[PDB]
């Protein structure tokens, strides 16, 4: 009760004090087969995390690592197997007996206290974005069996308060998500969370919109800039897995980014949160048009759309800001991808008024991007800048591979970057293998 509670209490400290285990999954995989019992005590973590002490408090770093921990103990429950880098998977009787039991023990708990938590924890962003991981592992039918409709309710409150509170792209992210599997994962429910779902995007569209309208029609106040970003970051995170077509997004996004070419003014994040939402928008257009059966002019309202955003995004290569023509540069190499000639496989020669080659124009600046920002001169943020090179190099080098960009003048600028490879490798090779 109080005797599990010290046992979690010093497990939490022996996770955060020594540097034996990096990983909280890690930690719990390990002692899983011989410490479940205590591992799934979710009623003795919970009241940990909501109870005011005696005596001594916990720290902030020390609820953090508990919410990890308890997060990793009800996945491994849920999964009833290691977390991923320690798999090998077949249950017993009685291992898939404890499995349905534990997600029944964990839906009913989390269920009534998930918003409790996010209720306390409501401003802490980093701890907001790993309760919310929960959801995935409930049983969802139980919203309905217990009649638990309060409590779900509550988390969609709950849900709520944090988006209009936070703008950080892993809290959104993972409230977009919770929304997702709160809403098509069960009948019985889908209506009424629907309901909140598009309340919320309502709310924040009309803001958007206002501001969009302020920043324009104006000397720019930092509030104008303030109150654009923040409404953006949260539709653009939603529209990812959220079809808002309904709403005409990419009509404002659109203006925003001829704005910020014309008068060159507009703040960088604008932009790449501007790019990003319209990518989104196109991607969601082109599903409707795919699944749909599509008339001529359906077809070429589509292109229109999607050839005036390809030459926003060619435009957007010359921001002086890196990070926009990054995201310029992604979406050129993703687009470029989607509108090519795949488009007509699967029996979908229809769509062929959708399929785009770049021009040479077009070609020679995603050329001239990867020379000025792949391949550059010159702690753990650059292991990580190194990895985004990497995938814009990849992004890029499908276009190659396709005849989508000029093979030739690509295959010649891989030359001149390995050329001391090509030139002093060899000598350099056995050199180092005979020290
Ligand atoms: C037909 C075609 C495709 S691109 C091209 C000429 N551009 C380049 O080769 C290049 C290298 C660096 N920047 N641009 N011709």
């Amino acid at each position: 009760m109080s005797p599990n509670g010290n046992l979690i209490r010093m497990l939490v400290l022996f996770f955060l004090e020594s540097e034996l285990h990096e990983h909280a999954a890690y930690l719990v995989d390990s002692l899983w087969e011989s410490s479940q019992e205590l591992l799934k005590d979710w009623e003795c973590m919970t009241e940990l995390l909501l109870e005011e002490p005696v005596e001594e408090a916990m720290s902030d770093r020390q609820e953090s690592a508990l919410i990890e921990l308890m997060v990793c103990t009800i996945r491994q429950a849920a999964e009833a197997h290691p977390p991923v880098g320690r798999g090998t998977r077949v249950l017993t009787a009685k291992e898939r007996k404890t499995q349905i039991d534990d997600r029944n023990k964990l839906t009913e708990h989390f269920i009534i206290t998930l918003p409790m938590l996010l209720s306390k924890y409501s401003a802490d962003a980093e701890k907001v974005a790993n309760l919310l991981q929960i959801p995935q592992y409930f049983d969802l039918e139980i919203y309905s069996t217990g009649r638990m409709e309060k409590h779900l309710d509550a988390l969609l409150k709950q849900i709520k308060f944090v988006v209009e509170k936070h703008v950080e792209s892993d809290v959104l992210e993972a409230c977009s998500k919770t929304y997702s599997i709160l809403c098509s994962e069960e009948y019985t429910i889908q209506n009424r969370v629907d309901i909140a779902r598009s309340q919320l995007i309502d709310e924040f569209v009309d803001r958007f919109n206002h501001s969009v309208e302020d920043l324009l029609q104006e000397e720019a106040d930092d509030d104008d800039i303030y109150n654009v970003l923040s409404t953006l970051k949260r539709l653009t995170s939603f529209h990812n897995a959220h079809d808002l077509t309904k709403w005409d997004l990419f009509g404002n996004c659109y203006r925003l980014l001829k704005t910020g070419i014309e008068h060159g003014a507009m703040p960088e994040q604008i932009v790449v949160q501007a790019l990003q939402c319209s990518h989104y928008s196109i991607l969601w257009q082109l599903v409707k048009i795919t699944d749909g059966s599509p008339s001529k002019e359906d077809l070429l309202v589509l292109r229109k759309t999607v050839k005036s955003f390809l030459a926003v995004c060619q435009q957007c290569l010359s921001n002086v800001n890196t990070p926009v023509k990054e995201q310029a540069f992604m979406l050129l190499c993703d687009l470029l991808m989607i509108f090519s000639h795949q488009l007509m496989t699967g029996g979908r020669e229809g769509l062929q008024p959708l399929v785009f080659n770049p021009d040479t124009g077009l070609q020679s600046e995603l050329l001239s991007f990867v020379m000025d920002h792949v391949f550059i001169d010159q702690e753990a943020n650059k292991i990580e800048a190194l990895h985004k090179r990497r995938n814009l190099l990849a992004a890029f080098s499908k276009l190659i591979i396709y005849d989508i960009v000029d093979m030739h003048a690509a295959a010649d600028i891989f030359k001149h970057y390995m050329k001391y490879y090509n030139d002093y490798g060899d000598i350099i090779k056995e050199t180092l293998s005979k020290t």
